[PDB]
């Protein structure tokens, strides 16, 4: 009864297509499952999606090209978006156009940014969770920061963990430059420059590919730190891309369960529900499908929340007001309910930690959070 438009911005081809696939298979997956199952506004109206996926393969120049074809020729209300980058740039024209936009990245450049929306805590306040995580669980101690310093997601929260590190008992020796497109070569000439350092911890702010690189180098050259990483570093297939040499070493970030901690979880029920009914085979169901799939389904949760008078006369300003009004569960996945502030859209704070662990097993550790007096978030949006 009611068809909206909702563009669907992708990195399927592209330096984050090591986690992007994933992230597409999900965001897909969820908008097929809740069109079938039947979205419903407060009034009762049907909502039907119609999106609009584009791989834009992380390249700035084409996620500004999509962004004005998804307004100008389908007239979108909503996005669900990818890179750190094109987010950020976008922000402020989003805003003017009334374009509701969730976001892959988790940047907390956005959080002041009235129409951009995701449903984890932003990069800093997980960092400075898992780093907490660390401090705790293993003693203060000396931390290097491996990241890519020409990427915005691989910088953005590098000055917050700096700014907190004292606070937590961590001791920064050092930031050394990995590749978002790291080699092998890459990743051991970073592991031995650290090695120099001899730090007990070690932070990764880049993707999987890279990530895992690192963790393997790190045990080739003799370097015996522990490897923490950011949520987009360390999935499933980390204890096969880090190998032997990594196990019982390596931490990962990640605000969401993963399907195999979640066989009693119903949003983890939910995703294997729509893999079924679009033969999607069960496998394929992991950490990066959740990431998608979560999007959408905030999306779907707006939705949910206004009358269909509203989506029509205010479109994207519905969706966004309804996001700031009320407190969202997406089937118990997220480690905290979901509550946006207007001015400041911080969703919740804490993240589960997983290990790789001595077996080579992925083992949940349970839920962690920054302390409370660490504003990881506002250091962020402050610097500059
Ligand atoms: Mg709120």
């Amino acid at each position: 009864s009611l068809t909206i438009n909702v563009g669907l911005l992708v990195d399927e081809t592209g330096p984050t297509s090591d986690v992007g696939k994933g992230y597409s298979l999900g965001a897909e997956l969820a908008f097929k499952y809740f069109n079938e199952k039947g979205i419903y506004t407060k009034d009762g109206v049907r909502v039907n999606i119609n999106y609009i996926k584009r791989d834009y393969a992380y390249n700035p120049t084409t996620a500004e090209e999509y962004y004005r074809e998804f307004r100008d020729r389908y007239g979108v209300i909503a996005i669900i978006g990818w890179g750190t980058a094109d987010t950020e740039k976008l922000s402020d024209q989003v805003d003017t156009d009334k374009i509701t936009y969730i976001s892959a990245s988790y940047s907390a450049k956005l959080l002041v940014k009235p129409f951009n929306f995701y449903p984890a805590p932003d990069y800093s306040t997980q960092a400075c969770s898992g780093l907490a995580f660390l401090a705790s669980e293993f003693g203060q101690g000396k931390l290097a920061l491996a990241y890519d310093s020409k990427v915005a997601y691989s910088r953005s929260p590098i000055g917050a963990i700096k700014k907190a590190a004292p606070s937590l008992g961590l001791q920064v020796v050092g930031d050394y430059d990995l590749p978002l497109r790291a080699t092998e070569a890459d990743a051991e000439r970073i592991a031995r420059e650290m090695l120099a350092a001899d730090p007990d911890y070690v932070w990764c702010g880049n993707t999987i590919s890279s990530c895992s690189l690192l963790g393997r180098a790190m045990a080739k050259v003799g370097l015996d730190a522990f490897l923490l990483t950011n949520v987009w570093g360390f999935d499933e297939r980390s204890p096969q891309l880090i190998g032997e040499g990594g196990y019982g070493k390596v931490f990962g970030i990640s605000p969401f369960i993963y399907p195999m901690f979640g066989q009693d979880v119903e949003g983890i029920q939910t995703i294997f529900e729509a893999a079924r009914m679009n033969g999607v085979s069960e496998d394929q169901i992991n950490l990066r499908v959740v990431q998608g799939f979560v999007n959408v389904w905030l999306l779907i949760k707006a939705i949910e929340s206004v009358t269909s008078q509203d989506l029509q006369e205010r479109g994207g300003e519905a969706l966004k007001e309804a996001l700031e009004a009320n407190t969202f569960d997406l089937g118990g996945i997220t480690a905290d309910t979901i509550d946006y502030e207007p001015g400041f859209h911080l969703a919740y704070r804490k993240v589960f930690i997983i290990k790789l662990g001595e077996n080579g097993e992925l083992q949940l550790m349970g839920k962690f959070e920054a302390p409370s007096q660490v504003d990881c978030a506002r250091y962020t949006i402050e610097e500059g």
